[PDB]
Order: structure tokens, then sequence, then C-alpha cells
């Protein structure tokens, strides 16, 4: 039969019972007339049992493909969103569930919800306390934000990051934690959201769940953590997270290992506090084992080497880390990574690690015995030639290899090897480099070599007096100091 009228609700309790039975439910969504009256009643009524009964109806309809369209074209979406402002409590449930079904299957619902101001309403509801309601709400936000930078910035403005992090800090309900982590993951790739997540303590919060039995939750937290750690700030209370990350390096899951290495790489970069802690929980040993176990998987070795590079310089236990790499059988494999099939990013990271390891006198001989010097020379020679003829710039390979050789040249037996490879003409040539940092390490390695009279003569014979004289007036104070140092020993 036809519609309700005015001042009567019994019709609301009417349409319900039928929406349950399929038979009438088909008739009801097959009727593009009263479905609009269902909507009209819901948004407008100030009665509780009528409002909840009305929302519950549309819910039952959202289960069927035509029931969606029925609600869709009837303009039910802006109504349901308005029902997300409804007070206690079951009306919020039917509303968010219906929207969810629409967002899942019904096409056009996404943009429609966005236009209705659904994003703002949903973010506001993240302070509720029902985990099932929060799981549905967070999933909607995920559906709306994925591959849609517009929605991501809205969620940010509405205070999404802080609310989502609080959920991760509060609840233990797996499905909610998982769903919330997927939203944070989507937001993590956003350049605007990422710092907000980090500022909300997102990294510590995600770190809480890295030992959860749910692998999909663990992996989501890892993926998000890598994006967030990607140039994050100086955070406190990272002790537990760092300890777990080192722990996760031994995981049998390669994707867990890849993420753990990457995050540790990012968190240790220019952060001596994080360097200390990672070292103090066995980071070197774990990272070395990881490199050995990884073989030629550069997805793993590259962030692992990078992490090792960070840990082996500029912090209180740097020297200890430099020894630790050797003590844990690391030197042979590190040198091996300078050879094919290693690609430039790994090679660059490896060279930088050798440079730090060479700071430790006890590493001079083993590095020499492994054949680091000729390989470093071959890299430098070929890299330089290529700079004379985007990814990794060869100017970085040139500077890196020359830098590593600069440190290795502190050892007497190394200087004989380096010199024996006819490198002096190359080094002198590098004094003409447009790049100051290259001039600096070129002058530096010459300064080390020129401590031996025979080398000092070969250096002078190479016509190095003139370039060094010009570099005396370099605005780079370091370049000038080395230039004067070589001149003196000549």
């Amino acid at each position: 039969n036809d519609e309700d009228q005015v001042v009567v609700n019994k019709a609301a309790v009417m349409v319900h019972q039928l929406s349950k039975k399929e038979a009438s439910r088909h008739a009801i969504m097959r009727s593009p007339q009263m479905v609009s009256a269902i909507v009209r009643t819901m948004q407008n009524t100030n009665d509780v049992e009528t409002a909840r009964c009305t929302a519950g109806t549309l819910h039952n309809l959202s289960h069927h493909r035509e029931g969606l369209l029925a609600i869709f074209k009837s303009g039910g979406i802006p109504a349901l969103v308005k029902m997300l402002g409804s007070p206690v409590d079951s009306v919020l449930f039917y509303a968010i569930t219906t929207l969810h079904n629409l967002l899942l299957h019904q096409e056009g619902a996404k943009m429609a919800v966005r236009l209705a101001g659904g994003l703002q309403k949903m973010v506001a509801l993240l302070n509720k306390t029902n985990v099932k309601f929060l799981a549905i709400t967070t999933d909607c936000l995920q559906i709306l934000a994925y591959g849609n930078q517009e929605s991501k910035l809205i969620i940010l403005a509405s205070g999404g990051p802080q609310a989502l992090v609080n959920i991760m800090r509060t609840y233990t309900y797996e499905k909610l934690l998982w769903t919330t982590s997927r939203v944070l993951k989507v937001l993590s790739v956003c350049s605007s959201n990422k710092p907000a997540i980090v500022e909300a303590g997102g990294m510590q919060a995600l770190g809480l769940h890295l030992t959860d039995p749910s692998q999909r939750l663990v992996q989501n937290c890892l993926w998000t953590l890598r994006n967030l750690s990607d140039a994050a700030t100086k955070q406190e209370g990272m002790e537990g997270l760092l300890g777990t990350l080192v722990q996760l390096l031994g995981s049998d899951d390669i994707n867990v290992v890849t993420c753990a290495a990457g995050i540790l790489s990012n968190l240790t970069c220019n952060n001596y506090k994080n360097k200390m802690m990672v070292c103090q929980v066995g980071g070197i040993e774990a990272l070395v084992r990881t490199v050995l176990r990884a073989g030629d998987r550069e997805d793993i070795t590259e962030p692992a080497i990078c992490a090792l590079r960070h840990l082996t310089s500029r912090h209180q236990e740097a020297e200890m880390a430099q020894n630790a790499v050797r003590l844990h059988y690391g030197l042979p494999v590190v040198v091996k990574l300078l050879h094919p099939p290693s690609h430039w990013p790994l090679i660059k990271a490896t060279v930088g690690l050798i440079r730090n390891l060479a700071l430790c006198p006890a590493n001079h001989a083993p590095l020499r015995e492994q054949g680091a010097i000729p390989r470093l020379v071959q890299l430098l020679v070929r890299a330089h030639q290529d700079t004379q003829r985007e990814g990794v710039r060869m100017e970085e390979i040139v500077e890196g290899c020359t830098g590593a050789l600069h440190i290795l040249a502190r050892d007497v037996h190394n200087r004989i090897v380096i010199r024996g490879l006819n490198t002096i003409p190359l080094f002198v040539q590098l004094l003409y480099s447009p790049i100051e940092n290259i001039q600096r390490v070129a002058a530096g390695v010459l300064c080390e070599l020129a401590q031996d009279k025979e080398a000092a003569e070969a250096i002078e014979a190479e016509g190095a007096t003139a370039p060094l004289t010009e570099l005396l007036h370099s605005r780079n104070e370091g370049v000038a100091t080395y230039a004067a140092a070589v001149l003196f020993r000549m």
C-alpha cells in the first residue's frame, strides 16, 4: 500500500518488518517513491524509535544491488551523513553501515559522500568507544581516502591523524587496529599527513603492534612505519620500537625483514641517540647477519648497509660498531657488494660503509686483504671517466671512493697498494673538480700519500703544485687546509 501521512509513525514500524522478509523488500526498493519518504521521515523526525526504525530500514535495503541505487538516486546519502550527527546511539550504527555498503558496492557513492561532508562527519566519530562502530567508520575513511589526495587533506584538516593514532594506542580489537592501520598507511604517503602522523606519536603507536599475532596488522604497521620514518623528526620514547625492529630483522618473512631494515635505516640517519640504542640492542650483529642472509637481494642489503653506515659514524659507540662489523664476520661480504650484480644505490651505500669501517685501524688490514682497494679504484676510475663523458650521480661515486681511499690511506701498506695502482695522476686531476667535496677528499688522499717521500715526488712530478696553490684560496676552509698540507710535504 501507499505512503504514510502526517503525525503518524506506526508506518515507520510498518516498513521495517517487511524489509526483513525478502518478498516485500524487493517490492519496497522496486518502489522509487516511498523510499524517498523513508528518507524524508528519517532526517526530519525528532522521535527516537522512529528515527532508529527508519535508518534500520534503509540498511536492510542496502544489502541488495537495486536497494543501493534506490537509496542512491533518492538522495539518501546526504541524509545518512546528517544522521552521523545523530545522538545515542543505534542510529549512528545503521547510518554508518548503510554508507559503508554504498561505498563498497554502489558506484558514485564515494564522491557523493565526500560532497555531503561525510569525511568531516566520519573523522569526528573517531572519538567514539564502540570498536565495531570504529571498525566500520575507519574502513569508510580508508575507502574514501585511497587514491584521492583531496580526501586525504580533508581528513588531515579534520584532525584525522591524531584520532587514528589514539585508536592505535587504545584498543586491542584486531579488526579495528588493522582497519585503522590501513587508513594511516594511505595517509602516510601524503606529504602533508605524514608529519602530522609523526607529530601525533604515530610511530610509537604503530610500534606497539609489531609483535601482534596478526601478520596483516604487523605488515600494515611496518609499511606505514617505513613511509613515516622516511624523513621523520627527532622523537622520544623510540626505545621499544627500535628494539623490536632489530628483533624483526631475524624474521623468516622477507617482507618483514625488508621493512625493518628500511625503517632502521631511516631512523638512524643523522640521529646519534637512535644510533646508540640500535647498537646497544645488537643492531650491528643483526644487520650484518641480515646482509649475509639476504644474498643478492638488494631490497634487503641496501637499507641494511645504509643502516650499518649510519651506525658506524658520529656517535659515542661508533668505534665499537666499526669493530663489531669485523668481529661478526662482516668485512668479506661488505667488500663483495662492491662487485656485480650490485647496482649503483647499493654500491654507493657500501662504499660509504667502507669509508666508516676504515676509521678503525684494525679494519685496515682485513679490508686490504679482501681486495677493497683495487675495486674501489676501479669504481672511481670508471665513475670519473663517466663524469667527463637521474638515479645515482657518478660524482657521488667519485667522491665516495676517493673518500674511502682517503681513510684507508692512513695505513702504510694501503698507501703502497693505492700508489701501485697508479692513482696519483687521477687524484691530481680531481683537484680540478667543480665540486668542493671532491676537491677536499682528493687533496686529503694526496696529503696522506705525500707523507711518503717517494710518493710526494711522484705527486709533484704529476704537476700538482699549481692546482693545490689555487685551492689555497678556496672558500671551503677544509679544501684549503689539505691543499696546504700537501704543498708542505712536497
